[PDB]
């Protein structure tokens, strides 16, 4: 079997995962077959020409963060000539590595300490596409400005990308090639954009400028300003020859005024990010709104004027000419109230699906404006102050996250609102009236403390993903939510404030009302207590999470009021108990859990017995995860109990010993996972079959093992049965004795 | 050294703490001026006469839950002739120990199987000062009713204390002494006390009867009312003779209507509890309240009439009467607003200090009502509506907590007001106006969000400790709080919500305004960027609580601004800066901690480094604690660098050498801890010393000891260095080789 790395094949290419494994070098083991080895986050402090020797089919070598600077020598990567791609950021070098391979297609050396880019260096990689510089010298950190050789990417005629973003270059660099596609100069301190700059990039796709003359009132990050707060200053014809630009990004560079004319030659700009600039008089007028027909996002988030609080958001009327429009973001230009008035240039757009006015301080607002929209998809509104109706990744966006707005698990029922994170306390009879048929709610973190009583949500009632989590909810009544037909899924986690007090009364009938329920999540309401009914009942629920709750009380030896909580739910397959305090669950509870079950986590409890036999009323169990407690031994007749049990999870237990026959004939079992456990040795007889099993995944790290003679017979099973993987061979180690200890057991 | 327990001197005793140690059977090796013996919470299977053989100085055994049922010989302990006090609790004991030694004055066998109350069992134990048999037969535990052979007790002459709650005993036990001082019979099934249930009782100052004819409405345990939901049936003269009655505990008895001459013969009820009953009709006209002059607590809590929301609280003007009352409780009594007509009843009482208002749903008060009182001193509203103005513990009470309603460090600074758990969102210019003079205020939990500006809090300027944990304040204004010149202690814990957003503005000037600011906790507010001021600066402050922060973003590497942070605290000798997710601390932020330090903690981080030369700068350090991080190694010069060190925690780390020389010379450490490291062994050198060094305390439980001749010059150090104490040593155990593996290095 591989040792150091996990091998896994990848389409066209073999994969040898040997990341994070305390290599203190490149293994001499590697797979003659591998094509991209991953050696990044190891402690390996040099590579030489003999490093990699013989090793002719690597294509890629990710030697990222190394060691957790790494020493390179002079074309220790040159004898690989299929050597394509090579990652070597966070090494600290000094210098780009000489006598690199001339095969190299990408190239990254992000976040090193390199200052010089020479000739030397990278004029011979003729093949280069894409090259990554980006941060090696910025914010305080101690470094030199960067100088770059004249001409040094002069003969990368097919260079496609270049990124040489947070680094101090002044200037953008002279004699680039005419292959690039994407040039990212972000916070490079280049105050001055010339017409000579872009002038051949007749074929440039994406130009980043951002963060050059930044705007650094309560900057995240150390921010120095141009001169006097200056804005970034761009030669009216600075950009003429960009005709196939797509992608402009001038967040950052203390813009009060667009040049509308600068959009003249960029036919097909797709995204426009001009975030924390001064544009909320061009907001309000913009001569530039109109030289973007088939613009497709544009983000002005973050353009506040410092100590204004207007009533409204003034957008002009050129926004109507935006025709393509699909998204807006407008966080943080900050106003108190939308009206319908404020957003008529907006309605007339017929493909604008997502509108972004998080983080605007807003307090009203007239829904009846969002019936008014061709295809309003996502109406992201979280974090204002609406109130009831009367460090930083090199691979990511610095400034704003990239993910989606709203969880796409809920956006794809259809229309999507987010209030999360606002104060909506009470949702009153005239709360939603106005709005358009909402399929996905985030009402999160409203510090909602109402009792719902089935009439809230009247004025909506196709919600199908209602997600009211992290509220105060107080569930006492019978009926609530109950006016959502249609409802599919249900988050209610960490609504605990009422569950938590013996005194008051706690109802969840409601859930046996709706005839589509299919996942419900009561996680982390600390629920031990409720009134009158204790069974929670569904013909429809698929999934219920119950994680963070009390059944360690509800389950209490001397009541048996709750012996039969989850019986009702018939059509249950999936089952979460984890973070229950369970210490042992009662056998007649254990019996009342549904037999449909495929899916059974009891993970993180304290259970110190778990009653095997039980398996028996569960055919149709899959997975059973047990991890996390604090399990003493396991039954020999696992075979006996279940034909069903595909991956058995008992991680982080206290088993010291293995069986004899515990595997041997449940034939089922693909995935076993006995990982920091307290196994010593491992007999030949605990593993052995006599029959063809399913065997495929043995998990055995963190084991305190003991490397005498009496583990010869686990590591002869190891070579005897190599279809049975083992990941993490270099922490399946020995504890015992001294001479062995540290070592992995397959030496 | 004493092994297995540790021994404590406590005045006229020594202690022998052996609990939680995992023994399977009584140790051999007790002390012999051993006094009181604790073995709760072993794996004791068996106790026979030669368990405790020759220990005569054996005054107390306690062997509460054990095995971790207990298997007790006939005149296993008759032998231990000074033995007064035995603890047999959570032992599944079937039946009372035959032959116990007549010398006992407390023997506790709550929670057991014992059904059968012998005079073999206890008739001869003549010198019982407390019998505490509770917890045997209750709730859906599978169980016999409890059979109490006739006049077992009438021999305990000496009996003072007899506690059978939690039992069915139907009636009350006759022929009991005379000389009982409490008697505890709650839910023991008891539906009738007759005029002879108490006869001779005349030195009786505690009865509880609560729990029997129960109020089952919402119960968080099995309950079972009596046929119809009838009351407890109490005789007319059931308590005549109870004249020296101080405790009546009557919570829970489905009580409708109480009989004012059941006082007559009590002239000094001094405790009455009342809580879980019908009473709303009682307290608004209550002829009782009329023969109680001597009570200072009255506790009437949830009375609530199902289905029934008032708009006002009902206290009849009898309460008037209770002129000896100090405490009034009454939570779940539910009504909408507390009015000042409301309380008139109570306003003459001169010396009713705290009011409980609790779990009552009130949505309005006139808080001018709370002016005036005599001498309140603690006015407890938490868990209200109130919006701006326009398993079961055997030892603890079963109806209620007993821990303080306010935290005595926040009462003990004057009148305390507790607003806690309620929905005071914003607090507007006239929230506080007719309050009197407020010491101590509670405002966590209200849901505020709002920019504190300095005006809020002028209507009571003088809280000198203020609790705003657990809301989502905006802290967007440099006076924030600074009305409030004599504030001492002020929590801000878990606001988090606008902290945790970039692109608002963040600011904590506010600190430096106060001159008599002690303490101030910012815990849990993932603080990680301010806005112009990066430093928090006091004259005043002592302690600072900043766990739960990002110390890991504000000291990163590559940003300046926040090294100086805690420099301007230069009074400050406590400071936390744990859970702030530390791998590095730059060496410049430590040396610009405050230089008054005495007690520092940086645990639970991710520490893989620390700069122990920089503790030169902190002549006044007592406590260093480096807890839960990744340390790999220990200086071994720390004899240089400092001269104050008293306490030195480093357990759950990663060192896996401790250095020649390391204490040698650091005469002023006490206290080492290096629990739970990678410690294999433990050279001479590293612990020995060529002066006189003040170490008493050397935690080494939880590493993985080599246990060959190796460890040997360890074992000889323990044995020449006695006045060290080493505790857990069950715990300082071998991980190697194969043969000495889980015994203790000690042997
Ligand atoms: C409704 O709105 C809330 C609040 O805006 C959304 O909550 C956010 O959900 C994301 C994704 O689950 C959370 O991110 C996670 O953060 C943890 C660390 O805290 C990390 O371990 C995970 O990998 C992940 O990145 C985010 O923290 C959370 N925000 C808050 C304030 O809770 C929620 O997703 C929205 N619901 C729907 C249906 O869109
Ligand atoms: C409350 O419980 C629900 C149900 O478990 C949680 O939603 C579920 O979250 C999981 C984990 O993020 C989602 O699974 C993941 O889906 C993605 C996308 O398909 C996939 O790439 C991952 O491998 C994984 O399978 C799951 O789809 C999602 N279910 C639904 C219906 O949304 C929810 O996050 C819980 N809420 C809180 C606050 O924890
Ligand atoms: C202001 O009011 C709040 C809310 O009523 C008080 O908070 C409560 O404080 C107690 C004592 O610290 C908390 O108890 C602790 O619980 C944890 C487990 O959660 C346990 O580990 C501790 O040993 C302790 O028992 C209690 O949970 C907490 N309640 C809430 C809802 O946070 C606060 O003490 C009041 N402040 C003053 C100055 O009195
Ligand atoms: C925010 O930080 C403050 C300051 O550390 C916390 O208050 C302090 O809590 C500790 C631990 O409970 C108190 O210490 C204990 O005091 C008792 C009584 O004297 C003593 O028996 C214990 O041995 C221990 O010393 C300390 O007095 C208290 N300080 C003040 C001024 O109240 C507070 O609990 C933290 N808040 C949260 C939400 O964590
Ligand atoms: C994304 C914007 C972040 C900041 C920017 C402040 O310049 N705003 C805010 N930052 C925080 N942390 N909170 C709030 C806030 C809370 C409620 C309502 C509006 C709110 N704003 C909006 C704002 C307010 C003001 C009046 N505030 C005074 C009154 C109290 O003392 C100060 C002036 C300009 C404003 O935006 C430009 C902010
Ligand atoms: C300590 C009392 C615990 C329970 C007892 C209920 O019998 N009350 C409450 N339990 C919870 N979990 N919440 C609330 C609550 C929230 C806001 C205001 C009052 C509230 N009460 C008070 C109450 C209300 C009603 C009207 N509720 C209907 C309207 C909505 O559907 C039901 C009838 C009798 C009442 O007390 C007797 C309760
Ligand atoms: C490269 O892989 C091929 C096919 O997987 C194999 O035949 C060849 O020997 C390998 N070459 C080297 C140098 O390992
Ligand atoms: C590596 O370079 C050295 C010279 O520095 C040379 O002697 C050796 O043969 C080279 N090894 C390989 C595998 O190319
Ligand atoms: C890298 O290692 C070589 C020896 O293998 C040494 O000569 C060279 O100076 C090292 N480089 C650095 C930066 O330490
Ligand atoms: C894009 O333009 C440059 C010259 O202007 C050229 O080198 C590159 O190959 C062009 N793209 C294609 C696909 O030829
Ligand atoms: C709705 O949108 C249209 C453009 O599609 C606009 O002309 C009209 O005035 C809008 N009406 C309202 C009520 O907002
Ligand atoms: C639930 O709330 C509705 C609406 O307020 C009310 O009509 C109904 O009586 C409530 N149900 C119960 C059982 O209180
Ligand atoms: C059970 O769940 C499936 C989806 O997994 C659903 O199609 C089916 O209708 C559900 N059964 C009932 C009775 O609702
Ligand atoms: C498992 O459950 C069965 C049936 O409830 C019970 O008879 C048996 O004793 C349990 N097994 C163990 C090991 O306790
Ligand atoms: C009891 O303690 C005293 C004084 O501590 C000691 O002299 C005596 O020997 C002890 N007796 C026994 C039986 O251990
Ligand atoms: C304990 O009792 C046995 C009889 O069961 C007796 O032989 C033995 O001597 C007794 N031991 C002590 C120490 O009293
Ligand atoms: C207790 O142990 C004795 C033997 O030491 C045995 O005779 C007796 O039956 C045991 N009691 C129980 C309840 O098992
Ligand atoms: C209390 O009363 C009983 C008899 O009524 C008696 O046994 C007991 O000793 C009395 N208290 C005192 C201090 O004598
Ligand atoms: C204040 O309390 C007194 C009794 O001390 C009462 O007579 C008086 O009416 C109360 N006044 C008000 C305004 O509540
Ligand atoms: C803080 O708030 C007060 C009261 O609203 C206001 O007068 C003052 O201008 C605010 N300070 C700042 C710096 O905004
Ligand atoms: C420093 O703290 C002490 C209390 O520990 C206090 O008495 C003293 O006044 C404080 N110093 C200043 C300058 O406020
Ligand atoms: C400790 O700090 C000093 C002064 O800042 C620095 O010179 C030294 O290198 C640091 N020690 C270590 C081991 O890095
Ligand atoms: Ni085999
Ligand atoms: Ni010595």
């Amino acid at each position: 079997r591989s040792y150091p790395c996990d091998e896994k094949k990848q389409n066209d290419s073999v994969i040898a995962e040997c990341s994070n494994r305390r290599l203190q070098e490149v293994p001499q083991t590697v797979g003659k077959y591998v094509t991209e080895l991953d050696l990044s986050d190891n402690f390996i402090t040099h590579i030489t020409n003999e490093s990699f020797q013989g090793l002719q089919n690597l294509t890629k070598i990710n030697l990222n963060h190394n060691p957790n600077g790494l020493n390179i020598t002079d074309g220790a990567f040159l004898n690989l000539k299929n050597l394509r791609e090579l990652l070597l950021e966070d090494n600290q070098l000094p210098q780009i590595p000489s006598g690199l391979p001339e095969s190299l297609t990408e190239l990254s050396l992000i976040q090193n300490n390199i200052y010089n880019i020479t000739k030397e260096g990278i004029s011979r990689l003729i093949n280069l596409k894409n090259l990554y510089l980006a941060w090696n010298c910025y914010f305080n950190k101690v470094c030199e400005k960067t100088n770059i050789e004249d001409g040094v990417f002069e003969t990368l005629t097919n260079l496609e990308l270049l990124s040489l973003s947070f680094n101090s270059l002044s200037h953008v660099p002279p004699k680039l090639p005419s292959s690039l596609r994407k040039l990212f100069l972000s916070n490079t301190q280049i105050k001055y954009i010339s017409e000579e700059d872009f002038k051949g990039l007749i074929n440039l796709t994406l130009l980043d400028l951002s963060g050059n003359c930044p705007r650094c009132f309560n900057a995240p990050f150390p921010c120095v300003p141009c001169d006097g707060g200056a804005s970034i200053n761009i030669d009216r014809f600075a950009f003429q020859n960009l005709t196939q630009l797509r992608y402009l990004n001038l967040s950052s560079t203390s813009l009060r005024k667009i040049n509308a004319a600068w959009f003249k030659n960029m036919p097909h700009l797709k995204v426009l990010d001009l975030e924390f600039n001064y544009l909320v008089g061009e907001i309000a007028s913009g001569a530039f709104l109109t030289m973007l027909p088939r613009l497709e996002i544009l983000d002005l988030s973050f353009n506040y004027i410092k100590g204004s609080y207007p009533q409204h958001i003034n957008i002009s009327r050129n926004f109507s000419k935006l025709l393509s429009l699909r998204a807006l973001h407008l966080r943080g230009y900050v106003f108190q109230e939308l009206r319908e008035d404020d957003f008529q240039p907006l309605m007339q757009l017929p493909n604008l699906s997502t509108i972004n006015l998080g983080i605007n301080f807003i307090k009203q607002i007239d829904f009846k404006l969002f019936q008014n929209f061709s295809n309003l998809e996502i109406i992201y509104l979280s974090e204002n102050r609406i109130s009831p109706l009367v460090e930083f990744d090199p691979h990511s966006n610095f400034y704003h996250f990239t993910r989606p707005l709203i969880k796409p698990q809920c956006a794809a029922y259809g229309k999507a609102l987010d209030l999360s994170l606002n104060s909506i306390f009470f949702i009153g009879p005239n709360q939603f009236e106005n709005l358009p048929d909402i399929a996905c709610l985030n009402l999160s973190a409203n510090s909602n403390a109402q009792v719902l009583s089935g009439t809230e949500f009247s004025a909506i009632p196709h919600v199908k993903y209602l997600d009211l989590t992290n509220n105060r909810l107080d569930f006492d009544n019978a009926s609530a939510l109950t006016e959502l037909s249609d409802l599919e899924v249900l988050d209610l986690s960490y609504n605990s404030h009422y569950f938590r007090i013996a005194g008051v009364t706690h109802h969840l009938e409601f859930i046996q009302n709706f005839t589509n329920l299919k996942v419900l999540n009561l996680s982390h309401n600390n629920i031990y207590t409720l009134t009158d009914k204790y069974n929670l009942e569904s013909k429809s629920l698929v999934e219920l999470v119950f994680s963070g709750n009390r059944l360690d009380i509800l389950w209490n030896d001397d009541d048996n009021r709750y012996i039969s909580i989850f019986k009702g739910l018939k059509n249950l397959t999936r089952l979460d108990l984890s973070l229950n305090r369970l210490k042992h669950i009662p056998n007649e509870a254990f019996l009342n859990l549904p037999a449909s079950l495929t899916e059974l986590h009891i993970n993180d409890n304290m259970l110190k017995f778990f009653n095997w036999t039980l398996l028996q009323q569960f055919p149709r169990l899959e997975l059973l995860d047990l991890r996390g407690n604090k399990l003493l031994f396991l039954t020999d007749s696992l075979s006996d109990f279940t034909s069903s049990l595909r991956t058995l999870l008992l991680s982080h237990n206290r088993i010291s010993h293995l069986p004899s026959g515990f595997l041997s004939e449940v034939s089922s079992l693909k995935h076993l996972d006995l990982s920091s456990n307290l196994l010593k040795t491992i007999n030949k007889s605990a593993l052995e079959t006599k029959t063809t099993t399913k065997l495929s995944m043995l998990e055995l790290h963190g084991n305190p093992f003991e490397c005498t003679c009496d583990i010869g017979d686990f590591r002869r099973w190891m070579d005897e049965h190599l279809n049975v993987k083992i990941p993490r061979l270099v922490d399946v180690i020995c504890a015992s004795p001294g001479d062995q200890r540290g070592k992995s057991i397959v030496s």
